[PDB]
C-alpha cells in the first residue's frame, strides 16, 4: 500500500482526520487530505457553537462544508458532537430546566435531521465523565438535568436520524480505571436498557511513552457488550522540540493504538486530530508540548507515519 488509505482500506478498518475546511486552499494539505484517509470528521465545524449560535438559528454553512467535501472525495463522514459542555454558547448556559431541555431536544433534532443520511456516526455525548469516576461536574447539561439528559440526548437522536451510529465519545478511558469503569457501567446499563447507543468512542489523547498497557483489554470488553468501540481524536504529545528517541517511541506508540484496534474485532477504526504539526490544537491547550501527529508543520512525514502502516 503506497497510503494509509490503502493499507486501512485493506484491513476494512477507517482511518480518518479531523478536517478544518478553512484548510483546503492549502494545496499540501488538501493532497494528504484526498490521499492518505478514507473518513473524515468536522474539528469545528459541527460543534454546538458553529451550528446554533443564537437560539434556534441554525448557521450549517461550515458543517455543509465538510459534508461536502466527504461526499466528494468518498470518504465516511463522521458527526462531532451534539451534546458536549464545551463550546456551548451563552444563551444556552443562561437557560434553565424545562427550558433548558427543549433546547437541547431541538439542537439534537435539527443538526441530526439536517445531516440525515451524510452522517454515518455521531458523537452523541461526548465526556460526559469525571476523572476518578464519576459524572463531570463542571457540564451545564449535568447541574441543570441530572443523570438522565445523556438518556435524552440519545433517544432524541435515533428518533432524528434512524440509522446513524449513535456513539458516546471521551478521553482518559483508554486503560481500566475509575473513569473507564463508569463508562462501561452506562454502557452496560443502556444496553440492557435498550437505550439507543451503538459505539464508544476513545478520544486518546496520549503522551509520548505512556500509552496503556490495558488498551486492548478494554477497548475488548467494551465491544463484549455489543457495542463498536473506534479510535477518535487521536494524537501522541511531547515536550517540544522533538528529536529522533522522541519520534522514534512516538512512532511506537502509534504503532501500539493501531495494534490495540486491529486485535479487537470491533474497533472501527482510527481517527487522528489534524494532519499536521502545524495547526494541532495541543500547543494551544498543553503549552510546552506539541509534535503530535503523523505530520511535521512542514508537511514532511514523521516516523509515525510507517508505524500506522505497519500496524495495519
Amino acid at each position: 500500500a503506497t497510503t494509509l488509505k490503502e493499507a486501512a482500506d485493506g484491513a476494512g478498518r477507517d482511518f480518518g482526520f479531523a478536517l478544518d475546511p478553512n484548510r483546503l486552499s492549502e494545496a499540501q494539505y488538501k493532497a494528504i487530505a484526498d490521499s492518505e484517509f478514507n473518513l473524515v470528521v468536522a474539528e469545528n465545524a459541527m460543534k454546538w457553537d458553529a451550528t446554533e449560535p443564537s437560539q434556534n438559528s441554525f448557521s450549517f454553512g461550515a458543517g455543509d462544508r465538510v459534508a461536502s467535501y466527504a461526499a466528494d472525495t468518498g470518504k465516511e463522514l463522521y458527526g462531532h458532537t451534539l451534546v458536549w459542555h464545551s463550546q456551548l454558547p451563552d444563551w444556552a448556559k443562561n437557560l434553565n430546566g424545562s427550558a433548558f431541555e427543549s433546547a437541547m431536544v431541538n439542537h439534537v433534532t435539527k443538526v441530526a435531521d439536517h445531516f440525515e443520511g451524510k452522517v454515518a456516526s455521531w458523537d452523541v455525548v461526548n465526556e460526559a465523565f469525571a476523572d476518578g469516576g464519576g459524572r463531570r461536574q463542571d457540564s451545564a447539561f449535568q447541574q441543570k438535568l441530572g443523570n438522565g439528559y445523556i438518556e435524552t440526548a440519545f433517544r432524541a437522536a435515533r428518533a432524528a436520524d434512524p440509522t446513524a451510529k449513535l456513539c458516546i465519545n471521551d478521553y482518559n478511558v483508554e486503560g481500566i480505571n475509575a473513569k473507564s469503569n463508569s463508562l462501561y457501567d452506562l454502557v452496560k446499563d443502556f444496553k440492557a436498557r435498550g437505550v439507543p447507543l451503538d459505539c464508544v468512542g476513545f478520544q486518546s489523547h496520549l503522551i509520548v511513552g505512556q500509552v496503556p498497557g490495558d488498551f486492548r483489554q478494554n477497548l475488548q470488553r467494551f465491544a463484549d457488550l455489543g457495542v463498536d468501540v473506534r479510535i477518535t481524536e487521536l494524537d501522541i504529545r511531547m515536550r517540544t522540540p522533538s528529536d529522533a528517541t522522541k519520534l522514534a517511541t512516538q512512532a511506537a506508540d502509534y504503532k501500539k493504538v493501531v495494534q490495540a484496534c486491529m486485535q479487537v474485532t470491533r474497533c472501527q477504526g482510527v481517527t487522528v486530530w489534524g494532519i499536521t504539526d502545524k495547526y494541532s490544537w495541543v500547543p494551544d491547550v498543553f503549552p510546552g508540548e506539541g509534535a503530535a501527529l503523523v505530520w511535521d508543520a512542514s508537511y514532511a512525514k514523521k516516523p509515525a507515519y510507517a508505524a500506522v502502516m505497519e500496524a495495519f
